[PDB]
């Protein structure tokens, strides 16, 4: 049985900017929170940095001749706010703009369509020493710099993305402090999320204001959390996670409502926050579609120690293979997210800015990376994609992650997601097989599972 | 006739800290009261201590690997208090507490599953210092260490003993003094089977105020006491016995109250004391099963002779085959007790703790431990076991003592229960008979008698 | 039940040029490899040579007239470059190419499809004395001969045929030495595997620079390579057999890469050997249809004895049918590969270069060769080729090996695998009945297996 995605479905690859362009100090960029939490010791696996990466800034040129090589349909990438504004607000660097203006000409005339992000977690420095996005500022400031983009990109770029992942930005840069900007404060963490989710609401006004003619909306972070047994204690305890993670964000947009099983989970710990009411109903402003990342899916028991009331079933994720990040492969959780998403949001358009897997990938004797594991993964994981469509779900698009191996954050250059394999100290591109196999899927339009 | 246990039926093995860690002054350990006690002449047999031992401290990776080779699915150990705090109360040992974490981490990551006893009589020497177990204290204290244990190894431990042997503790090492910490008075000696009691009550009551996903229980020394003949004063002298001895900590844990027939012993004798009622309904707090160790059964005759008005009956006992310790072996005698102990308490859970029988070995010719008579041993009271569960008995698991050859107190290293021989100047393993025995008893799940 | 192949199924018989033709100095021809290594003492059984062989350089006219009797639809045979160059290079020898110019216009004018192979293994001596296919040089010179017979041949004939079984040239030729040139050294084996891959390439590449009417393959030698057992160590075994087998030859001119498990062997024993990157993609050279050239299939178990890691599975082969070369018949294990190169190179066109058997031949008191048991032969592999054509597998063509009895390298004229019997004192031509079959064969279409 071969299998055959809708003739309008866009195939796509995305990276971020830290993660690949390098040039961290070139043509009048300003420090990046990442820039200051990489060259930091303790915070890096091995001391790496994202100073070179894939040094995409020089070698864009040749990822695009790749990129039409492989033949995709759409390229996702990030703009670096500290390239368009060094101080945040204030001062444009017009070597920035020209950098993404030419590379979006670029990819217009290669016959690949433009999918920007707005936000992957650059945030300028000089912001973060004024509070950054605690800073309620900064959301009026990131409104500005979304301005200046849409003046000269918004037409002609289709699918804009505001933020990536607020849900790790918030959780692990303001609370765990394992990401940039490294601060350890439950308070202000909720307080960011907010802030961030605002910043959305405030550049879709914009949007609208402006009236480009192109369709916008938000990546987020997003798994299925299955409950560890069929018992009502442990129900509950899976729905409390998918609420704190990624309910948080998807509700407050879609819903213009915060998750209440989460709230009280809050509130039972000693923290209220007075949401101004006029905020939630900028934030559920309507979006054109809903776009996640999804890469694995969490089992979760029952566990009154925990403070947090429940905990990983890690009697259940032992019986599954566990990629190289030690996430469970677990392809039809997948399929029964997409069904979550459509039934509960009113079946929306749906988007995929990132799927993907890490594997530890070497270059053979024939100097090919035969990373049939990570072609298992696409393929298993691409079956469910389709599976969902069939099952009336309107997902309109899938990115892959990644499309050159980069800067895997805290993990350094440890992990590769790319389907282009990259030597981080010659630079060379070597498209990986998984990569082969992807420019035939998306010649075909599909594969015989 | 061939028989087979309950197919849940847990298989484990026993040992404890003080007889086989060995490291009795490494990475901040504060003294024990057995440290003190074997430093001293006159109380371990030819000048033997703990010191070294087996040296499982450092050896627990090789011993976990023989564990796994005959594939036992419970070890049940003992967590060395003077580890956790080395002044009983106050300075936590991260040290010591990274031991037993990363041991328990070992055993969950091979096939084996953990069963932790907290007090195995290494009492720190420092609250020995302020009266011990004589000092109501330190049943809060006890509390305490309880505690920082529950927190870290709380839900990821499935079963849980609070003390071992409390009846040896007070009699041997509270009276006769032959044990640690060598006090010989009588009254002392109930004020701290009391106390040890009351300090069980208090764990089991923190163990569900933290709410802790396992089950706790108490490991009690437990024989079957015959009368001498079917005479009413030897049937009464016999229950007199018991009462003096199991009941003491059997019915004030199940029943809540202490034995009459003992207690107007003591009164007869010019001791009462005032129990606080309250006390015994903390200690009859609800508990999932009651372990007990056995090993061999006591033939009670009546004697106006004898302060306690009953002796043992000499020339009963000298027509069964003894162990090396001296203990009658009477197979029949496990089965009657697992009946008294359903038919009496209300058909609780049972587990046992240790069962097991100490018998000269040498290493032959062919460098081998052929150790028949522990092997007879062994299958005649498993007979009896299995026996007792065909006839309704809820007797949920059996735990080997012993693991390795160990400290057996005041006979030093002069006794061995061992399967798993251990040379104490080389510190070699020699997996007994009885062990590979063993191994092919949990993986047929029994045998043909 | 009745199979028919489909209506443009294009059914044919093969031949080689030094194994039919003799005439070995006759009209200029130069000495060949083959030549040479047949008037060598101990290398062709019973001192066999070509020297004559079926002398079809003169009796041409008598063979067409026996191949429009049975009426096949192509005739596959090969081009001897000493008869064009006999110094490789340099003067042409226009006696040659009229022979073969006129050879295939007697083809054309008898209504049979000619199907040209241009290196069937008589490699010029001239060119063996200056390194032969060591000798890079080589795969120039083959170009230079396959440009003048293009100029000449090129749009009249429909099916081109590079190589013949490289495979073999290479590991019999030039490390086994028991084929010509008699060359014993790994190293120089695998060089030579390189250099006639390459020399393909070239001719594909000129083939597509003059833009020749007609379509071009390579023709291999492929069996199936089954595991002894359905087992780890002997279903990876395998999979090396055929990697180090007919896969070095697949995977460059299909996939443009060497197999990996094969090169991981090679560089174990310290041989690894840097290919030119553009080579392999100059190998890889998109090719209108792969042929093949089967007999019967392989049972390989591990072996770690063998150097190779494996070996032949003697246990499972002692249980087949075997042809008079030892060889085991197993109709289904050409279903199997015709699968195999269906799924695993993306369902290119396929062609039998080659099928057929060796069996003892009678001429009886009725004048007559009765070979049932190659007729047998020939209808079970026929069943087989036509089940697979059902399963979609897109075989074109059947060439049948071989039209006439010939000479069979180091085996002499000891094996017949014609259909048309040869007597090699006499030249006298004795249709046999496998040879009356197929012309019903090809009459209907099939047969009723």
């Amino acid at each position: 049985s071969k299998i055959t995605f809708p003739k309008d479905f866009i195939w796509g690859s995305a990276t971020a900017a830290y993660q690949i362009e390098g040039a961290y100090n070139e043509d009048g960029k300003g420090e990046s929170i990442w820039d200051r939490f990489s060259h930091t010791p303790g915070n890096i696996a091995d001391g790496h940095t994202g100073d070179v990466a894939c040094d995409h800034y020089h070698r864009y040129e040749e990822d695009i001749k790749i990129m039409k090589e492989i033949g995709i349909k759409s390229y996702r990438f990030s703009i670096s706010w500290p390239r368009i504004f060094p101080e945040g607000t204030g001062k444009l660097n017009q070597k920035g703009l020209d950098f993404y203006k030419r590379l979006t000409n670029l990819l217009l005339e290669n016959g690949i369509m433009p999918a920007i992000t707005l936000y992957h977690w650059d945030l300028p420095q000089k912001l973060q020493d004024k509070g950054g996005w605690k800073n309620r500022d900064t959301t009026d400031y990131f409104t500005e710099y979304s301005e200046v983009i849409f003046k000269n990109l918004g037409d002609i770029v289709p699918i804009w993305f505001t933020h990536n992942e607020p849900g790790v930005v918030s959780l692990l840069g303001h609370f765990l402090g394992i990401h940039a900007p490294g601060i350890k404060d439950l308070r202000t963490s909720l307080e960011v999320s907010h802030n961030l989710l605002l910043s959305h609401g405030k550049a879709v006004k914009l949007f609208r204001e402006m009236n480009i003619d192109a369709q916008i909306g938000i990546a987020l972070n997003l798994s299925y959390h299955y409950p560890a047994s069929e018992k009502a204690e442990d129900i509950e305890a899976a729905e409390l996670s998918f609420s704190l993670a990624g309910r948080w964000y998807l509700d407050p947009v879609l819903k213009g409502r915060y998750p209440e099983n989460a709230l009280k989970l809050y509130k039972k710990k000693g923290i209220e926050l007075s949401f101004p009411e006029d905020d939630l109903k900028l934030i559920s402003q309507p979006i054109d579609f809903i776009a996640f990342n999804n890469y694995s899916s969490e089992f979760i028991k029952y566990d009154p120690s925990s403070e947090s009331g429940f905990s990983p079933a890690n009697s259940i994720l032992e019986k599954f293979e566990k990629t190289d990040m030690g996430w469970i492969i677990y392809p039809e959780g997948l399929y029964d997210l997409l069904m979550l998403l459509d039934r509960d949001y009113g079946k929306p358009n749906i988007v995929i800015s990132e799927n993907g897997a890490a594997f530890k990938d070497e270059i053979g004797s024939n100097g090919k990376i035969e990373d049939t594991k990570r072609i298992q993964y696409l393929k298993d994981y691409l079956t469910q994609a389709h599976r969902a469509i069939q099952d009336g779900v309107n997902l309109k698009a899938y990115y892959l992650w990644s499309l050159l191996d980069n800067f895997e954050w805290a993990y350094g250059y440890n992990k590769r997601f790319g389907i282009v394999h990259v030597n981080f100290d010659t630079l060379e591109r070597k498209i990986k097989d998984s990569g082969y196999w992807y420019k035939e899927v998306i010649k075909n339009n599909g594969f015989l599972e």
